């Protein structure tokens, strides 16, 4: 399949070379899987989601997405134009507020949440989490993410946007998941980007397009919008057979566009995700 006038990030996850417009990916295109989005909810409603999008759990009065972080994000993830997995389904996990903000504990009764969850939903190929979140260092929250990611789900996280090493930040410090930096379109390592020996993979994260609340659109940067390319990208190949949720992120730092970004600090990896799609 092949979408013209795409996202530069959704065109870069299947190209070789940057400055292209056009995103190329086998028509499966995540039927099967599903994807968590653990954020500030999800505008189901968006007619960019095509009915594949709803609200599983929230921690606070609403299950609505008044902040519109966790409904860009969930495109970037799945919904038509904007989406890596188009046909993937979206559950939405609000443990941030409507000022993108949340207390460690209900990030980790929520990670908790989607590792039990899962048994309650179809998901015949596979399951992943995507935490565009996060914070300072912590234990117990690294704990959590490498609970959910034992218990069979492909958790990809946030680098953070703090331009200095993950390794003091959480989930991103945490081994066991995957840990996603951000590039813009000239194949540069985003100015905000985090870095360093935790890091697992790079995806596109300045400039990204997507839904946004009041079924409108627009584009905004972080190590945020990088993380659901890969979340994407997992669903995508876990339905086409290729890896499972346990492997997802070593295939794809294995498969991944090698050397090309700029930028990258000695001791971080150069690998930007890509979907080896071969039209
Ligand atoms: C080769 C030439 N310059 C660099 C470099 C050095 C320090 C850095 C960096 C990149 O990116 C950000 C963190 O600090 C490698």
């Amino acid at each position: 399949a092949a979408q013209t006038n795409a996202p530069w990030g959704l065109a870069r996850i299947s190209s070789t070379s940057p400055g292209t417009s056009t995103y190329y990916y086998d028509e499966s295109a995540g039927q099967g899987s599903c994807v968590y989005v653990i954020d500030t909810g999800i505008e189901a409603s968006h007619p960019e989601f095509e009915g594949r999008a709803q609200m599983v759990k929230t921690y606070y009065y609403s299950s609505r997405d008044g902040n519109g972080h966790g409904t860009h994000c969930a495109g970037t993830v799945g919904s038509r134009t904007y989406g890596v997995a188009k046909k993937t389904q979206l559950f939405g996990v609000k443990v941030l507020d409507d000022n993108g903000s949340g207390q460690y504990s209900t990030i980790i009764a929520g990670m908790d949440f989607v590792a039990s969850d899962k048994n309650n939903r179809n998901c015949p190929k596979g399951v992943v989490a995507s935490l565009s979140l996060g914070g300072g260092y912590s234990s117990s929250v690294n704990s959590a993410a490498a609970r959910l990611q034992s218990s069979g789900v492909m958790v990809a996280v946030a680098a953070g946007n703090n331009n200095a090493d993950a390794r003091n930040y959480s989930p991103a410090s945490e081994p066991s998941v995957c840990t996603v930096g951000a590039s813009d379109r000239y194949d540069r390592r985003s100015s905000f980007s985090n870095y360093g020996s935790v890091l697992d993979i790079f995806g596109p994260g300045t400039d990204i397009l997507s839904t946004w609340i009041g079924g409108s659109t627009r584009s905004i940067s972080g190590t945020s919008m990088a993380t659901p390319h890969v979340a994407g990208l997992a669903a995508y190949l876990m339905t086409l057979g290729k890896t499972t949720a346990a492997s997802a992120c070593r295939y794809i730092a294995d498969t991944a566009n090698k050397g090309d970004l700029s930028n990258i600090p000695f001791g971080t990896v150069n690998l930007l995700a890509y979907n080896n799609y071969q039209a």
